[PDB]
């Protein structure tokens, strides 16, 4: 619930900016710092992944043809088939950026409502399948440190 709600934070931080185009910028809860660092690494890295993969996220998006809330709920049975299975890294991230590159899509389509839910069930597909490998890279701080450029 530590790792949780700063995760849930992070990303739902990370999918609404991405949605309205304006960065909501208020309090620091669950590690400020490494939680700001988070934020800000994911929207560099996040950024570039849906620049890189614009073709790819472009089918994908259309291929799973959202059009209302209850089309992002049947998106978890998918999320977690392919999320786990094989082997966890950091570069596999590019789940929070087909996230952001979806809540996009949902804004577009006056489906706003369905992004802090989505945020929801990216943060239960990552924390709760991948809790042991986030614990034993330093969580957040690990993220931050492996995308750490310069
Ligand atoms: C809302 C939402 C966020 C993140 C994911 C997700 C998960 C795992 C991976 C992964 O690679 O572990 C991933 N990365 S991906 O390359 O963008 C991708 C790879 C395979 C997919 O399956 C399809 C399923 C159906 C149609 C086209 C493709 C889709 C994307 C992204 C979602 C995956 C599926 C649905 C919603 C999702």
């Amino acid at each position: 619930m530590d790792l949780y709600r700063q995760s849930l934070e992070i990303i739902s931080r990370y999918l609404r900016e991405q949605a309205t185009g304006a960065k909501d910028t208020k309090p620091m809860g669950r590690s400020g710092a490494t939680s700001r660092k988070a934020l800000e690494t994911l929207r560099r890295v996040g950024d570039g992944v849906q620049r890189n993969h614009e073709t790819a996220f472009q089918g994908m998006l259309r291929k799973l043809d959202i059009k209302n809330e209850d089309d992002v709920k049947s998106l978890s049975r998918v999320m977690i088939h392919v999320f786990s299975d094989g082997v966890t890294n950091w570069g596999r991230v590019t789940l929070i950026s087909f996230g952001a590159f979806v809540a996009k899509h949902l804004k577009t389509i006056n489906q706003e409502s369905c992004i802090e839910p989505l945020a929801e069930s990216i943060t239960d597909v990552l924390v709760r399948t991948k809790r042991d490998w986030l614990v034993k890279q330093r969580g957040w701080d690990g993220f931050v440190e492996f995308f750490h450029v310069e």
